[PDB]
C-alpha cells in the first residue's frame, strides 16, 4: 500500500535493508493496514538470510511514528480495542526478535507505538530536535506496545516510571541523557541526520560473521531474561553454533594471510 | 503522631504526605514508628482518591537514620531477625503502594531510611543531603530491601562498592550514580527536596487514576520476570483500562479539544 | 608458577591477596596452563578464611589480559574448542563467585576473556589509556567467557549490543562513560595507577565485618538473578547469618563506647 | 482437504475440530500441512464463537507421525534449523490458543505428532494408540518443544528415560505415566478418543467464555514464573471478568436458581 | 467473635495449634469479618514462637469452607469486588507463608476460597466423602484465591485446567487419586476424621528441631519458585542458620549417647 | 580404593560405573570420599567414550547414609557449612554429568545418599531398600540439594511431609510417590537395582551420543526457566546436532533398512 517501503541497499550498504514508514496523511500512525504490511514485511525478513542489519525509519521529515491511530480507535468497540492493541504489541515483539542487528533512526516525532517500535530495535539514534515519549496515561490508558516492559529495561525503573507517570515527552538531548538513545545527532538540511548515522553505524556491522552476529544477538536477548547461570548455558549453546562454521576458519585464516575476511555466513 | 498523614487540597488535592516526625530518635525506625507506618501504608492502600504519595521528614536535616539502635541493644538475638523482617515487610508494602510514590530526601537517610526511599518510585534529594547503607561497618547487612533495591536502581557494581565500603554520599553524588532522579540546592527552610517533590507530584494528578495504577503494576511486576511474561502482564493491565469511563473521557476530551475530567473509573 | 603469582599482603593491607598475571611473552593470554593455574588459585582462595578482598591485576605494563590465546586455539580441533572455551567460562564464573569483594585493576589491554575476567569482578578500575573490548564478531565467533551475559547486565543491553556487534574497543575514558568501569584515572610513569587505586579502595573494605561482607555479596549477586520477592527472602537468610556472630555484638559495643570495632570474622 | 476445520452444530455447537487427513503419508508434518495448519491456528486465535478446540486425525490408526522424513532428506542443514523452528513455532501457537484444547490420540503419535499433542491442554488416547519421541535414535532431539513440554507434563525423570531410550508407549502406559488424562478402549470406527474428547468439550461449553480464556492465560503464564508474580497475573486476569455482563448473569442466574446463559461479554 | 477460634493444644499435642472455622449459617464462607478475624489470627501466629504445627479445619461437620460469600458479593459494586478478592488472595498467601508446617483437615465441602485456603496449607488431609473443587467458571469468573496458581502446581497443569474448565467437583477419593490431597480416609461418626488424622500426622513433626523445620520450609517454598541453582543457594543460607544452633549439637549428642533428642528451638 | 571407577565393555561398552566401597563407614560422605568422588566426576566430564553412568554401592544392603556423623562432630562451627557446600557442590556436579545417569539403590540411602540419587537422571531401587532425608530429626536440614531436588521430583506437599516427618521409605513407597522410576525385588546377589540399571542403561547405548548430550542439556536447563526461553534452549541444542555426521548416518541407516552406527561427531 506504499505506506511501508522495504529497500535492500546496494554497493557499500549491501547487507543492510531499510524499512521506511511513509504515511504523512496519518503522521505515520499505526493504522490497521500499516501493521499488516509491517507484520508482513517483518515475517519476511525473519527468513531472509542475506540481510545483515535492519534500519527502521520514516520517509516523512519531522515524524517517525505518532503511535496508534486515535481516529480509527474511536470507532472500535470495547471488545475490539484489546485485540487490536495486542496485535500492535505482537508485531513490535516480532521486531525485537528479528535475527540481525536492528537500528531505529528517529528524525521526528515518536510516541506510543512509535517509540515502542523503536524500543524493540537493538539501538536507537535521533536528531536533537526529535520528540518522543509515552503519553498513554494522559488518555487514561497505558503503553500497550511493550513500553511498560522495554522502557524500564532500557532507562531503568525509576526514570521509566517518571516518564510514564507524567506522560512527559523528551527531545533528542534529553533522551540521550536518560539513556533512551545511544547517539544524538544534529538534524541536517534534509531532516535525516539520524537515518544517516544509522546507515554509518550499520556499515560497522557488515564486516562481521553473519552467523556469529545472530547467535550473539540470541545469547544477549534470551540471557538477559533468565538467571545468569542459565544465561551462561545459553551463551555456550550459541557459541557452539559458531564452531562448525567456515567463517570461524575463514577468520583465523584471514589474519594469517593478513587480509579482510570474506565471511559468507557459512 | 510521630507519623503525620495529610491529604493536601486545592491545586495539590490528590497528594498525600507521609511525614516522619521523631526528632527525638532522629526519625529512627522504632517499634512504634514501624507500627504506625504500617497502618498508614495499609490504609492508603484502600484510599480511592489518592493519586500520589510523598514520603518526607518534618525534621530539618534528617530524613530517617535507619533502625533505632537503642532498641536493638535491648533486643535478644531471637528477636532481631523477626524485627528486621517486620521492617523489610513494611518497606516492601510501601514499594507496592498503588499510586506513584516520591521520596523527598532533605536530610540524613541511612539504612532503613535510604531503603524506605528506594521503595519509593522516585527519589529527590537536596545537595547537602547525606544517604547510604553502612550496615557492614556494624558487622551486619541492609535488611530493609537494600541488598535488593540498591543494585536494581544503580547497578550491581556501584551498589556493591557502596555496601562493601559502607560509604555515605551527598545529594550531588547520589544524582551522579542515579540513586535519585532530582537533585537541588537546599533552601533556607530546609525543605528543598519536598517542594520539588510536590511540583513533580502535581504533574501526575492530571492522568487517568486507573491507568496510573495498573501502569505501575505492569512495571513493578514486569521487571521481575522475563520480558515475554512482562508483555502478558502489560496486556492484562491494559485490558483493565478499556472498559473504563475515563478511557472514553480521554478520547472525548481529545475530540472536544479540552482537558480531560478523569474520575478513576 | 611465575605465570600466576598470589601475594597475600599484610599489616595495613592484611586481608588483601593479589592475583597477578605474568605471561608477558604471550600478552597474558588465557593459555591452557594459565587457566589451570587460575582455576586452582581461585578454588584455593574460594575457601581461604583470612581473605577479606581480592584484586586481579597484571605485572606486565600496558597489558592486562589479551584474552584467549589465538595460537593454542589454532592447534585445536572443532570437537575441542567448545570444551576449552567452556572451561574458561567456568573459571571466570568461579571468580565471580568468590566469597569476598573483588576488584579488577586494569592498567593495560583487556580483550575477550580478559575483559570478561574483569566483568566477573565486583569493581572495575582502569587507566584512561587502557583499551578494552569484545572483538569476537570480527573473527566470526562470540564472547565465550560470559561476555554475552555480563556486558549487557553491566552497561545495559543496547550499548552492550553495539560494542559486540561492531567489535569496538574502548579506552578507560569511554569505558567510564558507558559505565563499564567505576573508577578511571590517568596512568602514572609506573603504569600501575589502576592497581594503586584498586588497592586504596580495598583498604576501605578492611574495617567492615567479614561475615557481613560475604553474605552481603551473596544476597546482592543471588538476588539480582531472581524476582525481587525472592531476593528479599535471600536477603533475610543472609542477614540471619550475621545475627548470632560475635562481630555483630562487637559492633554494637564499639558504637556504645564510641570507638573503632575489632572484627574477628565470627 | 488435507486439513479439515469444522464448526460442529447441535449439542456440540461451540466446538471446533481440526482433523488431519493425509493417510497418503501417515499425517507427517510436511511443508504444506504446516502452512495450512498455521493458517488454521492463526484463524482460530480470532474466532469469536469457539469455546473449545479438538485436534484429531481422520485417518484411523494414525494421529501424526511427526516431521516428514522424506522431505527432511532433501534439505541442506542450512534449511533444517529454520523448518524445525517453524514446527516448534506453529506447535507453540497451538499451545496458546485462547480456548480449551483437546488432543484425541486414536493412532500413532510420534515426534512432532506427540509434541503437537503436548501443546494441547488435555490429552485422551485409545489404549492401543502408540506415542513417543524417538528423535535420539536418529541422532537428533525433539525439536517441536518436546524437550520442554514432556518434562513439564510427566516430570524430569520419566521424560528423560523416555527420550534417552526413545521408547514408544501405548495408551495404557501413556496414561500410567501421566502423559494423558483419559484413556479408553478403542472402537470399531477407531475414534473412541475423539468421541471421548467431544463429551469432555461439551462439559466446557456451559462456562463463561471470558473467564475461561483468562483462566487459561492465568494458568499458562503463572506456571512459568514465581508464585508471587503468578498471583498478580491471577488478579489482573480476574479483573477482566469483573466488568462483564456474563459475570452479572452468573449471579443473576444463581439468584433465580436457573442455569446461566453466557454470551461472552 | 467465636466465628474463628484458635486452640493451643497441650499434653501430647503441645506445639500444635488448631485454627477452626465456626461459621455454620454461611457454610464457613469467606466474609469480610471472617477474612479479617482470620488475618489477625494468621498474623499473630506468624510471630508466635512456640508453634510447631498449625492445623486448619472446620468446627462444622460436613463443611470445610464454601469460599466467598455470594450474599456480600451480590451487594458489591464492581469497583469493590477486585479489592475484596485480592484481600482473600493475600490472606490465603500469608497462610501459605506461615513459619511452621500447616495441615488442612478437609471434613466437608471445600469450594473456591475454601479449597484455595487448603491449597495454601502444606499438607491436605480429607475424608473420602468430602467434596472439593473450584467452580468459578460456572459463574463467569476465575479462581481468585490463588487457585489458578496453586492447583496447577499441586496436581499439574493438564489436570488443573480440566478441573477449572469444567468447574468439576471431586470427592475425597477422587482428590487423593489426582494428587490434590495426600491422605484420604473414610469419615467417622464424629465428622472429624480428617482432623483426627491431621492430629496424628502433626504429632510426627513435634520431635524435630523447630528452627530446622522452619528454614526447611523456607528453603522448599522459596527454592521451588526460582531456578535450581539459586535454589541451591537458598538451601545453603538456610542450612547455615542451623549451624550455630544449640539444637544441632543436641542431635549429635543425642545420637552419640544413643537416646531421644531434646530440642528447644535454638 | 573406596571409590571404584570402571569402564565396562563387550555389550556394556560405553557404560561406566561409580562404585562406592566404604563399609567401614556405611559409605558415609567423608571429606576424603567426597574428594575422590569430585575428581572422578570431574574427569568423567571430559571422557569422550562414556555414553551412560551408573552410581552404585559395592557394599550390599547399603547405598549411602549421607555425611559421616563422626567427622562432623569433630568440625567446628566454621568448618560445617564450607564442608556441606562441598557435598552440595559435588552432588550438583553429578547432576550435571554430560550423559544419562542411573542410580541403583540396592540398600539404605539417607541424607547425602538419597540426594546423590536425586542428582541422577533416573532412580532404580529394590523394593526392600530404604531411603529418606532425616535431617530435621538431627535439628538440621537436607544439605545436598534435597530441599530442592526432592520437591521437584515428587511434589512440594509430599516432599514437605517427608522432610518434616523425616520418615524413611522402602522401594515400594518410593515408587508410589514417584521418588524412583523402577522397583524390583532384591535378589540373592543383593544387586537387583544394579542389574536393572545396566539393562536400562543398555537401551541408551545406541542413540546418537551428541543428541543424547544436548538432550539432557535442553531438559535440565528448560525446566528451570520460563517455557518460552525453554524452547529457545531446545532450538540452540537441536542446532548442535544438525552439522554432525551422526544425523546424516541416522537418515542413511533408515534409508538402507539397517541399525544406526553412531559415534559422536
Amino acid at each position: 500500500e506504499d505506506e511501508l517501503r522495504v529497500r535492500h541497499l546496494e554497493e557499500e550498504n549491501r547487507g543492510i535493508v531499510v524499512l521506511g514508514i511513509n504515511r504523512a496523511y496519518g503522521k505515520n500512525s499505526l493504522s490497521k493496514n500499516l501493521i499488516k504490511m509491517l507484520s508482513k514485511a517483518v515475517d519476511a525478513l525473519k527468513s531472509d538470510k542475506k540481510v545483515r542489519t535492519i534500519i527502521i525509519r520514516s520517509e516523512v521529515p519531522g515524524i517517525f511514528c505518532a503511535g496508534a491511530d486515535l481516529k480509527e480507535r474511536a470507532k472500535m468497540s470495547s471488545s475490539e480495542v484489546g485485540p487490536f492493541v495486542s496485535k500492535i504489541r505482537a508485531v513490535i515483539n516480532d521486531i525485537a526478535n528479528l535475527p540481525v542487528p536492528t537500528i531505529a533512526a528517529i528524525d521526528g516525532l515518536a510516541l506510543g507505538g512509535g517509540l515502542e517500535l523503536a524500543l524493540a530495535c537493538d539501538i536507537r539514534v535521533a536528531a536533537s530536535s526529535a520528540k518522543m515519549g509515552l503519553v498513554e496515561t494522559k488518555l487514561a490508558i497505558i503503553p500497550g506496545g511493550g513500553g511498560t516492559q522495554r522502557l524500564p529495561r532500557a532507562i531503568g525503573m525509576s526514570l521509566a516510571k517518571e516518564l510514564i507517570f507524567s506522560a512527559r515527552v523528551l527531545d533528542g538531548k534529553e533522551a540521550k541523557a536518560v539513556g533512551l538513545i545511544s547517539h544524538v545527532l544534529e538534524q541536517n538540511q534534509e531532516g535525516d541526520a539520524a537515518y544517516r548515522k544509522a546507515l554509518d553505524l550499520a556499515r560497522e556491522f557488515l564486516p562481521q560473521g553473519p552467523v556469529a552476529m545472530r547467535v550473539a544477538k540470541l545469547a544477549i536477548n534470551q540471557g538477559m531474561e533468565v538467571d545468569l547461570v542459565t544465561g551462561l548455558a545459553i551463551e555456550e549453546a550459541c557459541y557452539a553454533q559458531t564452531i562448525p562454521t567456515k567463517d570461524r576458519l575463514e577468520g583465523l585464516l584471514a589474519f594469517k594471510e593478513k587480509r579482510p575476511p570474506r565471511y559468507k555466513g557459512e
